[PDB]
């Protein structure tokens, strides 16, 4: 859930009040105090960090783009030709907070973070592969509403291919992608715009006639016996880190292959020969063995001793 | 357990052999082959990484060192004196592999890694605190035997203290430490000293007369249907990462305080007054509010509006 930090602060104040006056020397604030006697607008959220719980089970992929290039040689000499693809695709992430916090109902501005996430994946025919993708993730600890972010990438594939005399070679680019659900921790640190004696002031406590006030320091929040589980200990700078959580839905292209089909130039109905470029290209630009993502186990010759 | 990678490699070879000869073009290796027909000594373990599963429950501490310094003023003028402590302590870690692997029973050389680990801790009186310690961890994926490592640190505490006329002030240093059990992942990557077509060769397969051989490439290991769970997919460089595990026992000093007791110089039997230095010192050298680790809630004055 999205916890109401203002309510929790009020509850902590009303716990300590009758016991030690929240450390304030003097005053009659009239415990239990009303929410009208505090003002938590000075609370800040700092150092936000998404920490993915990286996927380990190889994920299924689907074709997300396919296109062709036609290469022709109507001469009697073999020609070294070059096939080049340049395709822009957009990775999308949709991130929703499961556990988070808000100061009294306030919705903070959504922030964006680049995060590296593991993408284990299955090739055509069932091959198991591992890679990593860096993508933009939007996040907002104050609401469960989905936060969208886009990351544009470019698939740049260049390939020399030997085109025999009187042949047409068709090159087919296929990009495989998937939809992945990635849970992450979302840590945010509670601090304040105001401090006293080294402690964030989570609110001032006003007397019922608003004539005087005293500060509510973070020590009293961190050490409040009924503090909910997601709130951490006092940090070395007297802030308190909340360990929240999100789930992100990630739609991304993962790898691309190039297939070649050769035809007699006079008969473009019948494929004479088919083969793949020896490497596939990953999202992150790395090249991997084509055998890893197709039904072609790698072969080798015998060696004499 | 410590898996026998040599046995697993043999099993993978004998799975694929009758089906596609492990991709080797020709030869009669006589499946199922004997362990005598392989040699996995070329397998390497690379990129070892300890990844702690960081502790979140604040841990209990005990006094691990205490010493004193005596400051004396037999004059009629207050004196600003300085108390200084310099104490060396040694953090120890003892790390045992739960899940790992060995090549045929071989025990690799133990390696050492500096790792940062979270240390949530409880102060005197119950205060909750958070810190981090960097320490040496020894690790060895090939054996369950404990691997020890030491990390020396220095506690340097310097404090001016105002000593009234005709008083003795005794400064007592107390260092609190604990014993923590930290589970970690231990990732190691399987590679080889030899490669063919971009793939690590996990072994050569020899004919029964040792007259010829063919390479067993990593593709066949990663895609062997009975591969045990800890072995990952093919990486982008055709290696295979094993996700192993260790448990480490960590003995470390966490924080230090300095207490002052004041006596009339003529009566060293009766404490007149006691107070603490306003900050404690952490293992990592940072200073924290003394209130965080003692039974002294922070106080504040009232402010007029």
């Amino acid at each position: 859930a999205i916890l109401d930090l203002k309510s929790l602060v009020l509850n902590a104040i009303n716990y300590w009040g009758p016991k030690n006056n929240n450390g304030i020397q003097g005053g009659d604030f009239g415990y239990p105090i009303s929410e009208k006697q505090i003002d938590t607008s000075i609370i800040t959220s700092t150092h936000p960090r998404l920490i993915p719980h990286d996927l380990t089970i190889p994920q299924n992929l689907e074709t997300i783009f396919t296109t062709t290039q036609v290469l022709t040689n109507n001469t009697d000499l073999q020609q070294s030709q070059t096939v080049s693809f340049a395709k822009k695709t957009t990775t999308t992430t949709s991130t929703s907070t499961t556990n988070g916090w808000t100061e009294g109902g306030k919705i903070s501005d959504t922030l964006e973070e680049k995060v590296s996430v593991s993408i284990p994946f299955i090739g055509e025919g069932g091959g198991k592969n591992s890679t990593t993708i860096e993508a933009n993730f939007a996040h907002n600890s104050s609401t469960t509403t989905f936060q969208q972010a886009s990351t544009d990438i470019e698939w740049n594939i260049s390939q020399p291919v030997l085109v025999p005399p009187r042949k047409q070679v068709v090159a087919t680019l296929v990009i495989m992608g998937g939809n992945f659900t990635i849970p992450m921790d979302l840590m945010t640190t509670i601090d304040s715009t105001e401090h006293y004696s080294g402690y964030p002031i989570l609110t001032w406590i006003s007397s019922p006639d608003n004539s005087y006030n005293g500060p509510f320091m973070s020590w009293y929040f961190a050490n409040w016996p009924n503090l909910p589980s997601g709130f951490g200990p006092l940090n070395s700078d007297n802030t308190v880190t909340y360990t929240g959580s999100v789930v992100s839905q990630v739609s991304a292209g993962v790898y691309a292959t190039v297939r070649f089909d050769q035809y007699d130039i006079h008969n473009l109905r019948t494929i004479e020969k088919t083969w793949y470029a020896r490497h596939a290209t990953l999202h992150n630009g790395k090249k991997i063995s084509i055998n890893n993502v197709t039904e072609m186990a790698p072969t080798s010759p015998i060696k004499t001793n």
